[PDB]
């Protein structure tokens, strides 16, 4: 009823928090006929209003979008993740946990419970839908219905407390290859690496120890490996009792990148060493023979404003990620790097790729562009999070494009969608969230991914904005 | 998913057609604690594009909205009613049912189905709501989940194929009283005043006939009469095989009002005429011994040109006692153009003296790429006070709620939706009904904007 009139639950961060649907969306143009899967995505968007006037955008309860493609048309479908903490909280009729990874700030109620909120991925695998969140397990719902099942430890296999929110579906075997930090709790270094095979059943956990108390968000999967990149975003138990940030960024300490072998163990992880820097999203890893490449958004420090870190403001220029590819050598001896190589010269983060070709030899890339030379008519945004273009890269030229949403417009996480299932690599369709801040409408936007620069093919207009969220998937039909 | 790019399908009448629900809306002020109950409301909707691409705004299916009070809070509700035409349509993914009261333009598969859309009006009675559209039976939905139960004959009592959208709460037995016109179909003449049991039992159903074909969208009830106003707004089976629009104003042809004693029947109806006009909404309706007065805006055109469209809320009064068909007077009680009156609902059929309505404003400005106005009236004094919107807005029909069960007339709050045609937001606005110019005292801000509506009632959770 009453949410604090901070910045982060006001303009175009208000908040939403309407379940609901639309049969048969408004489409300017027209939607390719062929199409015939799900696009989820998820958002924060806090329930009631939070204990904390400063609760986080990365707090809120996961909402969740499922936009159904068939035969031209495409249906809305939005509701709450019923996660154990959700559950717990209507009952009550208001906030009862605290801030962001912070049990100290619980009410002593819930203490215990899994505070996650399952706002950050959302997949479809194993004919089910996983709803993810770092600090907590995976939360199993309806990929139709978007009905909560509840979190999951894989009839009773999995040990790991957590589960990552960036999987990967491995293109040969089909297996879900994800992995966990903190697996038995907040500040344990202990690490996993899990594949799910295509029927939910749990193959491998592998664990491992990590160098640092650190954040772990994604990683890449290769033919042979599972590729962990390790910086220096700390995490302390002091810094919860003195209610500061959970996470701050340490500007002395090294990168790591750690090679564990699929079939392998800990035994075998290799570590390899580099400068200190703010490492992104993962847009692909792949190996060719002993030679490991991951391709990611580098910045000199946090590249997300919205994610507040303790120490040293926001810098908003050293938070400039540039896409950047780092190679290492298992081959070799010793933990120095064979290349590290900027494959993009424009700020960007939120990169995609053909997944069909995950953990392989690929050259499609699409992201957003940060380009803060272009004007901002919304009152009421953050200059700082203004993901306003929409770029397209082929790796084997370096040739690039892009467009730009114009002055009202944001854009969010977009989506390769392939023209048919052997059509060449990058052939086929981006789609992404166009948010209008000043109409307050959204449009799931569909482009040509190899011409993104001639703006949307077709447009679903909805009659209400999505609130800004985080990461989505395309499943075809087949997959259910 | 192609909407025609007419005006009626764009900007502020875009399509809206989502159903979901909010718990525990944004709320800007205090929303009055002691508030305990639900304020339904319906918009036009069309699920599908239409089949005709001038396909008229009260052709859409009805979507229905709830918003249920308690504790200081209010959660939101909407789902569209489940018409046998929504069914149907949804069944088939596109619009079968043709242009607006026109079965002959009808695909096949659809004839002689019911073509409401229930779009105009939802109202609780007998712990149901009820969802109304002129041209169809009444159909039944759950007050709470806005389930959809079906059209109601209210157990097979009821001979009227159609169910006005307009009925009165008899304050004194708890009857809803409604009527209906085409009770046998399209184009007949065949009307019917009725009640029903606080129980929803159908007690009396009393056929007569009108004095030609019209749209009979309102109607007064007193305490002792039924009244029916009748102007020619006229339909035939003619015009829709020239598929014209099917209502066709005529200026050459005199109104009548047509007093119906409640526990009589048509040979007791005493018809009186008036000169040509267009009658619009009533405000209220009440007898004194054997003299009707009833209050409606009047205008020379249709206000539903838009000097002919203004509408002046006016009182019509005629005596029983008297000999011959003369009315006794007629008063404008009003001067600004105004529509969608309203009352303290705890003196319908009796005499009153407090009433709300919309304004249209046309000396302010609209920044908007029109009702900006509520009103109040205060009938025993002619005082009047209103409150303007602003230039990015606009207000749907308000609706009264009593401060308590005991308060004086008129003492309580006015609900309104009021649409911000900019940002696209609709808030829930109460004022106080007393002092409307003083804006709303709370605002349950939605995060989206409510299509344009049409009827909308509160009801006490008590009645649930
Ligand atoms: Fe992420
Ligand atoms: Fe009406
Ligand atoms: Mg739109």
């Amino acid at each position: 009823a009453h949410f604090p009139q901070t910045p982060g639950f006001s303009g175009t961060l208000r908040p939403l928090r309407i379940e609901g649907d639309i049969l048969d969306i408004e489409i300017e143009g027209e939607v390719p006929p062929q199409l015939n899967g799900t696009f989820h995505r998820v958002h924060p968007d806090a329930q009631f209003p939070p204990r904390f006037e400063d609760d986080q955008f990365f707090n809120g309860d996961g909402m969740v979008s499922l936009f159904r493609f068939h035969d031209g048309k495409i249906d809305f479908r939005q509701r709450y993740a019923q996660t154990d903490k959700w559950k717990v909280e209507r009952k009550a009729g208001k906030s009862l946990f605290g801030a962001y990874r912070n049990p100290l700030t619980d009410d002593a109620s819930v203490q215990g419970m899994i505070r996650g909120t399952a706002n950050t991925n959302v997949m479809v695998h194993a004919g089910k839908l996983y709803a993810m969140k770092e600090d907590s397990p995976c939360l199993i719902m309806d990929p139709l219905t978007l009905e909560t099942e509840g979190y999951t430890n894989f009839d009773g296999k999995l040990q790991s407390q957590t589960f990552c929110a960036h999987p990967k579906i491995d293109p040969v075997t089909g297996n879900l290859c994800a992995f966990a930090y903190g697996a038995k709790g907040l500040m344990t270094l202990d690490m996993a690496y899990i594949e799910i095979s295509p029927t939910g059943k749990l193959l491998k956990e592998i664990p491992f120890q990590n160098p640092y108390y650190c954040m772990m968000h994604d990683f890449g999967v290769t033919e042979d490996y599972a590729v962990f990149a390790v910086m220096p975003l700390l995490s302390s138990w002091d810094r919860l009792e003195q209610r500061l940030p959970f996470f701050g960024f340490d500007t002395t300490l090294p990168c790591y990148l750690g090679i564990l072998p699929r079939n392998g163990d800990a035994r075998d992880l290799r570590w390899f060493k580099t400068g200190n820097c703010f490492v992104g999203h993962v847009m692909n890893a792949f190996n060719d023979g002993t030679k490991v490449h991951i391709d990611m958004p580098v910045s000199r420090n946090n590249s997300f404003p919205f994610f507040d870190v303790h120490g040293a403001p926001f810098d908003p220029v050293a938070g400039q990620g540039f896409l950047t590819r780092w190679t290492v050598d298992m081959a070799s001896n010793g933990d120095s790097f064979e290349k590290t190589e900027r494959l993009f010269d424009r700020p960007d983060e939120f990169p995609r790729i053909d997944e069909r070709y995950a953990t392989r030899a690929y050259r499609h890339g699409w992201m957003l562009i940060l380009d803060t030379e272009k004007p901002y008519e919304a009152p009421g945004g953050a200059f700082y999070a203004l993901t306003n273009t929409l770029g397209h890269i082929d790796l084997a030229t370096g040739k690039s494009s892009s467009w730009w949403a114009g002055p009202r417009c944001a854009i969010q996480e977009p989506c390769f969608i392939p023209r048919s299932p052997d059509a060449p690599e990058g052939d086929g369709y981006v789609i992404a969230l166009v948010d209008d801040h000043v109409a307050n409408y959204s449009d799931l936007a569909i482009f040509d991914a190899q011409h993104v620069d001639q703006g949307p093919i077709a447009r679903a207009k909805l009659p209400v904005r999505i609130r800004q969220g985080l990461h989505g998937n395309w499943a075809d039909a087949s997959r259910l």
